[PDB]
C-alpha cells in the first residue's frame, strides 16, 4: 500500500534524473528540469496515496466523498503544474472551444426550443432516436419516459435542426388493417367491400372530413383473397382507440361471414 | 428546502478562498480572486433559491412561469458574471457562428424554397426522411401531416438539396400486380395474356399515352405460374385509384377462370 | 388577438429595462440599450399584429399573399434591425459562403452537364438513389419521372461525380431465368441443355455478337434440379422484351416436357 | 403570357423602391441603389420573356436550341450584374475551389490510371459500386457495360485510391458447390469421397498447380448430410466454365448414386 | 541474433553515405549528415540489441520489465534524436492537440457528470451503444458491467452529448404481451377482454395511475385472433417482475379457457 | 465530321464576341478578351479535329494510340491556355495538395510494411474488405488473389492503421461443430459427451495445449437435443483441415450411434 | 526487355523536347528543362531497366532483394530529383503531418495502455471489431488471437478512446436459457418454476450474491409455454462453465419432467 505508493515513482524519478545526467553530456536546463521533476515526482506519490487512504475509508456523506476527492485530485494536479511553472501549451483554446461548444450549444437551443415551442410537458414526442413522454423540460437536458416507462435524458442540443414528431397534438387518428378470406368465388367481393363502407361511414368515432374509408382488394391467390381497410377516427383517448380498433375489426369479419365467406390463412 | 440551498454554495466558497490561501503561498490575485468567488458562490445560492421557490409555486399563467424563470435564471446568471467582471474568452465567435448557421440556414432555404417552388400548400410530398401532406409552409419550419396524421415540423435547411419527390403532381399513376396460377398445361397461357391486353385497353380509366399494357409470365414451377400484370391509370382521386385496382384485378381473375384455369398458391 | 399582441411584447419590455435599471447599477451603454429594446419590442408587436391581421384575412391571389406577407415579414425584420443601428456580427460570409455553395454548385454542374453530357430529353437513367424518366432538364434541377410516374425533383450538384447508369443507350439487352425441374435420372440433363441452347440460337431478336446463350445446371436436389438459362436480346422496346421473355419461357419449357421430364416445385 | 413577364419584376420593384424610400426616412446610397434595382428588374423581365418565348418555339436542330437559351440565361444574367456593377463578394475562390478539385481531380486521375495501368479495353473489373466490361476508357470518365448491359459512366476520380478487382487477368479460377446426400450408412461418405477426388484430378481442364481438389463432409442431420466440393480449373471462357461446371456435378452425381445413395433434400 | 543486429544497420549506412556521396557530385551539408546518419544507425543497431536481449530474458517482476524496455526503446530513440540535433519539424503543436483532446475531453466529461448527475454506482445505464450496471465511477473512465457481467471500460467522453437511459431511476414499469386465439365465433371477444381487464386492475402490484390496463383485439384470422394485453406494474424488483408477468399471463390464459376457448397456433 | 468540328465553336465564338461588344456598351479589356477568345476556339476546334480523326483510324500499336492521344489533347489544352497567358487562379497548391496525398500516402505506406512487416509473399491475408492471398508486393499497390481467384489490386495506404488478420501465421487452429440429436431419454446425455471427449484426446493431428477438447448439450426441445463439439487441430494444410473435420464428425456420430441414439432433424 | 525499357522514354523524351521547342516559340527557360527532362528520361529508363534485372534474377536471401531493390528504386528516384534540382513544392509539412500522425499516435497509445493498464498478457478482450487473446503487446502494435485462432495484428491507437471489454477479468458469469413446454394445464407452471428456482440455488457453482436464480413464464401458446431460466454461476474455467451449462439444463428436464409435462416443440 504505502510501500508501492512511494517506491515506484521514487525510483522512477532517480531513473530520469540518472537519464536527465548522461543527456548533459551531449540544452543546458538541468536545475529547473530536476526541480520540476522532483516535484512531480512528488505530486504522483502523493495522488497514489491519497486514492490509497480514499480506497482505506471505502473499505470501512457517500457521494460527497466521490465529489470531494476527484475535484482533489485534480486540485492537487493544478497545485502540481503551478509548483513546476515557478521553478501553457496551447491547450486553452482548445478545451475553451470544446466546453463552449458543448455548454453554450445546450443552452442555446434550450431557448430556442423556449421560444418556438415544438412541444410541452406530457406530450409524446418522437425526436429521431428518442421516443416518449415528455417529462422534465430542463435547462440543459430534457427528461423523457420512453416505451419501457425508464427515463431517458436528452441534451437539448439534439433538438436542434431535427424533425419532431408530436404525437399528442394530433386531431385525427389513422387506422388500417388486413383481412384474409378463403373465398372461391370472387363475384361477392364488391358487394362485402361496398357493406364494410358502409359499416364505417354510420359508425361514431370515425372522421369522414378528410378522406374517404377504404376497404380494398390488395392481392389474390388459390382459395385466398386478402382486403385492405382504413379509416380515419377521431380524437381520443388511447383506451377508445384500442376498443374502436376491435370494435371495427369484429364488425367487419361480421359483415364478411355474413355473405357465407370464411376467412383465410397465411 | 432553504438549509442546503444556503449551505452547499457557502461551504464550497470557504473551501475555495481555503484552497486559494495556501495557493498563495507557493500569481499574486488574491483579492479579486475572491471577490469573484463571493459574488459567484452568491449567484449559486439566488439560483438554488429560485429553482426550489419556483417548484413550491408550482405545488399549488402557466407557460409565461416557465418562461420567465428560465429567461431569469439565465439572466441572473449574466448579472453574475457582469458582477464578476467588475472585480471574454472567446466562445463568441463559436457561439455566433452556430447561431448564424442554424437561423439564417433556415431562413435562406425558406426563401429559396419560395422563389423556385417545390411544393404547395395540400401537395403531398416526400423528402428523404420526412413524408406526408403539407399543411403549413412557415419562415423556419414546415408542417407535415405523415401517413399516421400526426403533425411533423421540419426545419428548412432539410430541403436545401435534397431530392422532394411531389406526389400531387402526377399526371398518371403505375400500377402493377401478380396473379399466382394453378396451370399444368402452359399452352393456353400465351392467349389469357393476350386477353388480359385487350382488357386492360379497352378499359377506360386507363392511359395509353406512353406504356402499352403488359401481363408476361414471370416464373413457373409444378403447377404453379406467375403472372405480372401492369398498367397506367389516368389522373384520379384516392378512391378511384383503390376502386379501378380491385375492379382490374377482379377482370383479370374473370379471363383467367374463365379459360378454365384456377388460381394457384404461393 | 391585438390584446396579447400588444400585451406580451410591452411587459417583456418592460421586464427587460427593468432588469437593465438594475444592471447598471453594478457598462454605460443604457440610453442606446433602452432605444435599441424600444424599437425591437415595437418590430415585435408589428410582426405579430401582422401574422394575426394576414390570418384573419385567411379566414375570409392566394400564393402571392403567402410570398408578400413572408417578405414582408422578413423586410420589416431588416428595418427594425436598421432602426437598431441606428441608435454586422460576422454572419455575412457564412451565409454568402453557404449561399454560394447551394447556388452556384447547382450551376456548376448544370452546365458541367451540358457540355460532357450524360443524358438526353426522355432518357431512363438511375443516379445513385434516383431512377426513372427525364422529363425536365433545367438551370438549377432536373425533373424525373420514377417507376410510380410521380415527378422527382432532382438538384444538379447530385450528378457532379456519380456513377449515372442510362438505361436508354444499351444496344442489347440480358435476360435469364431458372427453371426447376422433378427428374430422377439426369442423364438427360445434357441433351435438353444443348436442345435448349439450339433454341436460343435460331431464335430472332437474340445477339450472338459477344455471349453466347447458356443453360446449365446450377443445383441439384431429391427429385429436383434447376437449369440457369441465359442470353442477350437485341436492342427493343419495353413490350417485345416482355413478349421476348414469355415466348423464350414457354419454348424452355415446350422442350423440357417433350423428353418426359415434368417440372418441379420449390 | 407577356402580361405577368411584364407584372411582376415591375411591381416587386415598385415595392422594393417604396420600401426603400421610408428607409432613407431613417445609408444614404439612394440613387445607385435605384439604379441596380431597375436594370435587375429590366433583367428578370427579359429573363421572363426569354424563357416565355422559348417555351412558345417549342410548342411548334433541338439541343443546339437547349444549350443556346441556357447560355444565353446564364449570359443575361452576367450582363445584368455587370450593369449594376456600373452603378465581387467572395464566392470566386469557392466556385474555383470546386471546379478545379473537381475538373483536375478527373483528369490526375485519369493520368495516374494511364501511366500504373489497372485494366485495359475490354476487361471485366469491380471497383467498389460499379462493375462490368470497359468499353471506352475516356480522359474525365471511363465507360463501363454492366451486368444488365447498360453503359454506365464513371468519372476517374473513383479510382484513385480504391481496390479494383480485374476479373480478366485470372489464370485459373475456383468453383465450388454442395451436395446433399440421403444416406442413414455414413461409412461409405469416405470412399465417395476419394471417389470424387479422383474423379477431379484424372479430369482435364483442372489445375493442380496450387490447391488439391477437395470433397469433404460439411454437415450431418437424420438421413442427410452434404458434401463440399470444389477444385480450380484452368483459365477458360464464359462457355467452357459453365460446360465444365455442368459436367463436373454430372460426374460428382454419377459417383455418389453408383455406390447406391440418393440424393436427400433441404 | 547479434549477427544480423549489427549487419543490416551497418550496410544500410554505408548505402546512404556512398549514395551522399554521389549525391554530393551534382546543398553542401556533408559532415552534418554523415554524422547524424552514423549516430542514427548506432540507434538503430542499439534498438535491435536491446529487443534481442528483452527477448532472450523472457526466454528464461513481468510487467514491469513490459513498460520498463518500452520507456527505454522511446527514450533512448530520444537520445539519439537529440543527438542528431547536437551535429522540430512541426510535430508538436498536432500531438499537444490531439493529446489535450483526448485527456482534457475525459476529465471536462469527468466533472461535468459529476455535476448534473445522469446515474449513480449500482445504476443500469444503457448510454447509446454501451449498456449495463455501473461499478467504478472514475477520473477518465467508468466501468460497466454489461448483460454477460463482463467488465466494460467506457472513456468519460462518450457520455458528453449522448441520450442516458437510467433503467434504476424508474418508478412504474409496463408489461405487454399477445395472446393467440383459436376461437370461430367472435361473439365472446369483447367479454373476455373485459374480464381481463377486470383481472388487471383487481389486481395488486400494478399502477393505475398513468394509464389504464389494455387487452385489446389486433388481428383476426381463419380460427384465429390474437389479443394484446398490457399494464404498469407497481415498482418492484427483478425477481418480482418476472414472477408477476408469469402470474399475469396464467391468469388471462385461465379467463380464456374459462369461456371455453382454446388457445391458437402462429 | 469536319463540317460540325468547325462550325460549332466558330458560331459560338462569333456567339461570344457579339455579346462581348454589347458588354463594352455598359471593364475595358476588349482586344486581350477577343484575342484569347479566338485562340480559344481555335483550340477547341482542334481538339474536336482531332478526336475525329483518331476515331478515323480506330475505324480501320494501340495501347500507344490511347496514351499518346490522350496526352496530346491535355498538351494541346495547355498550350491552348499558355496562348491565352501571352495576350494561375489558385488551383496549383490544391492540386499538388491531393497529388502529394495520394501518391506520398501511398509510398509512405508502402515503406512503413516493409520495415514493420505484417505479411510475406505467399500469404493469406483480410485486411477490412479486401481478402486473399499476396501475390506481388509492390512500390504503390500490393497485388492480391481473392476466393474466386481474380486479382485484386489494392493502394498500400489501404493498410496504414487497419487491422490485418493473417491466417497463415496461425499454430494452430480451432474447429467446431453442431450434432442434433433425436433422444428422448437424457441421462445417456453426459457418458456420451464423455466419450466424445476421449474421441478427441487419443486422437492424433489436435492439439492439448491450450483448451481441452469440449462437447456440451447447448440446447433441448421434444425428441430433439444438440451437442457442441470443438477442438484445436495442429498446424496443417488445407487438405489435412478438411480430412480432420469430416473424420472427427465421423468418429463423434460413430459413438453417438453406438449408444444406441439416432440422430435429429432441424 | 532491354528494347522496350530503352525505346519508350528515349521517344517520350524527344515528344516533350519537340513540344518544348514550339513551345518556346510563342517562359524563356528553356536549357534548365531540357537538362532536367534529359536526366529525368535517363532515371526513368534505369528504373526501368533494374526491375527488368531483378525480374531477371527473380527467374533464377529472398526477402533481402525485395526490400534491397525497393529502396534502391525509392533512392534512384530521390537522386533523380536531386539532379533535377542541380540544373520542394511544399509537400514536405503534408508527409511529416501524416507520419508524425501515424507514428505518434501509435507510440502514444502504446505508451497511454502502459499506464493506466486496460489488460494484460493472455487476457481475452473485446475492443469494437476486435476480439480475441492478447498474445504480444507491442510498441506500435498489439497482437491478438481470433476465434478462429488466427494472428491479428491491431495498431494501438484503435485502443485510444474506445469502449475495451474484458472478458478474463470477470468474477462471475450470467447464464440464461430458454426451455419450451408441451403442456395444456398450466396451473402446474409455478411449482414447477418454484422447483427449479430451488434446483439453482441449492446447487454449488452458483452466485446467490447479487442476483437471486430467476425461472419465469415468458410467453404463452396452443398446448405450448417457454421457461426463461437464468443463474449467476461463479468464477470458473471455460470447461467447467459449459459443464455446468448442461448440468443445470439437464436437472431442469428433470425437474419438469418429473411433474408429467413433456417438451414442447418450436
Ligand atoms: C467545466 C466543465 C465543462 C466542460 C465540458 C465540456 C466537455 C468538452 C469535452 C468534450 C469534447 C472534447
Ligand atoms: C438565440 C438563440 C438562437 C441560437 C440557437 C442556435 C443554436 C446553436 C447551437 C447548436 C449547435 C452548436
Ligand atoms: C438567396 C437565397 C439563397 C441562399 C440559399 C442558400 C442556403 C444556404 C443555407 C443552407 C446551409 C446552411
Ligand atoms: C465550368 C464548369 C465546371 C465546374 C464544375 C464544378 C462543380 C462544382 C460544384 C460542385 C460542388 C460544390
Ligand atoms: C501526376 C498524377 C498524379 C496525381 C494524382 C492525384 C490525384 C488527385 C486527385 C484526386 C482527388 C482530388
Ligand atoms: C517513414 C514512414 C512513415 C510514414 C508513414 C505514414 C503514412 C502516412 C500516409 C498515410 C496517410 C496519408
Ligand atoms: C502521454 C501520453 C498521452 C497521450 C496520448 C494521446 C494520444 C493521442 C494520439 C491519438 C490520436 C492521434
Amino acid at each position: 500500500s504505502f510501500w508501492g505508493a512511494l517506491e515506484d515513482p521514487a525510483r522512477y524519478l532517480v531513473t530520469f534524473i540518472a537519464f536527465a545526467q548522461i543527456a548533459a553530456m551531449v540544452a543546458q536546463y538541468f536545475s529547473p528540469t530536476v526541480k520540476g521533476a522532483v516535484i512531480l515526482s512528488l505530486v504522483w506519490f502523493l495522488y497514489r496515496w491519497k486514492t490509497n487512504v480514499i480506497t482505506r475509508m471505502l473499505s470501512a456523506d457517500r457521494e460527497k466523498v466521490l465529489t470531494l476527492d476527484k475535484v482533489s485530485s485534480v486540485g492537487l494536479f493544478a497545485i502540481g503544474l503551478m509548483a513546476s511553472a515557478e521553478a501553457v501549451g496551447g491547450v486553452g483554446g482548445v478545451v475553451t472551444a470544446f466546453a463552449a461548444r458543448d455548454i453554450l450549444g445546450n443552452v442555446l437551443s434550450g431557448l430556442s426550443m423556449q421560444f418556438s415551442r415544438p412541444f410541452s410537458m406530457g406530450d409524446t414526442i418522437k425526436a429521431g432516436s428518442v421516443e416518449g413522454q415528455v417529462i422534465e423540460m430542463g435547462l440543459t437536458t430534457t427528461s423523457l419516459l420512453n416505451a419501457e416507462k425508464f427515463p431517458v435524458l436528452v441534451p437539448n442540443s439534439l433538438f436542434s435542426s431535427q424533425v419532431i414528431v408530436n404525437k399528442s397534438r394530433a386531431q385525427w387518428r389513422a387506422i388500417a388493417s388486413k383481412i384474409p378470406l378463403q373465398i372461391d368465388d370472387l363475384d361477392m367481393i364488391p358487394q362485402i367491400s361496398n357493406e364494410i363502407k358502409e359499416m364505417l361511414r354510420s359508425n361514431t368515432k370515425v372522421f369522414l372530413g378528410k378522406e374517404a374509408p377504404h376497404c380494398y382488394l390488395s392481392r389474390v391467390e388459390k382459395s385466398f383473397a386478402e382486403l385492405t381497410i382504413g379509416c380515419n377516427l377521431i380524437r381520443m383517448g388511447k383506451e377508445e382507440l384500442y376498443n374502436t380498433q376491435q370494435e371495427v375489426l369484429l364488425e367487419a369479419v361480421k359483415i364478411i361471414k355474413k355473405h357465407g365467406v370464411s376467412l383465410g390463412t397465411t
